[PDB]
């Protein structure tokens, strides 16, 4: 099994890359964020398992950084597997409310901060957490970073095809999509779960999938 990986992006930005094996899926990876505020990090999904969120963590405890905050792109265990332990270490973490409500229905620990509006600033004008509707999951939300450009679009950003539709929504998707599309219409990096760094066509190509896998489904 694959190393959790860590990936400087540009200053303040590194991907974190964590692997899981599903029996039917072979080797599965999955790509979140750490940002840095300064000397505060701050952690953009988890990885799937506490032990891989401790070395992330560690990673940047080691090197001066202070774990400052956490958020979750959606309630799934690839962006919240880490929280247990986060909260334990009292490093401070959050999910949307209705995120937090579907950890609770499927049993798993919840974000001990929440939120209920559309849009919540997670660090004063440097991160933003933004709900386009639903698509991947009712819950879903992306992580922009205005200084930088970046959008992390989670699990929401499927420019190559929908992945699992177990929770999702293919009625609302292409709306969401659009909704996300309008909103950071100058997005400069598009940073996905399972797919490969992208600019601002990324979204469109996820408005695109979305309204296919939508009409294959009738
Ligand atoms: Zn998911
Ligand atoms: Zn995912």
């Amino acid at each position: 099994l694959p190393d959790l990986k860590i990936e400087k992006l540009e200053e303040g930005v590194y991907v974190h890359t964590s692997f899981e094996e599903v029996n039917g899926w072979g080797v599965v990876s999955k790509h979140g964020l750490v940002v840095l505020v300064n000397t505060d990090a701050y952690l953009i999904d988890t990885p799937f398992t506490a032990t891989d969120t401790e070395k992330l963590v560690n990673w940047f405890v080691e090197r001066g950084y202070k774990i400052k905050g956490t958020i979750s792109s959606h309630f799934h265990s690839d962006s919240t597997g880490g929280i247990e332990w986060l909260n334990s270490q009292s490093i401070p973490t959050y999910a949307s409310e209705l995120t937090n409500e579907l950890l609770k229905k499927d049993g798993k620990v919840q974000a001990k901060n929440s939120f209920s509006g559309v849009s919540y600033w997670l660090v004063k004008n440097k991160i933003e957490v933004f709900y386009p509707g639903p698509g991947h999951t009712q819950d879903n939300v992306v992580v922009w970073l205005p200084e930088k450009k970046i959008l992390f679009g989670g699990c929401f950003v499927k420019p190559d095809g929908l992945g699992n539709l177990g929770d999702a929504n293919l009625e609302a998707w292409p709306k969401s999509a659009k909704i996300l599309m309008s909103k950071y219409v100058k997005a400069k990096l598009v940073v996905s779960s399972h797919s490969e760094i992208g600019d601002a066509s990324l979204l469109k190509r996820t408005w695109e999938q979305a309204v296919k896998g939508l009409n294959e489904s009738k």
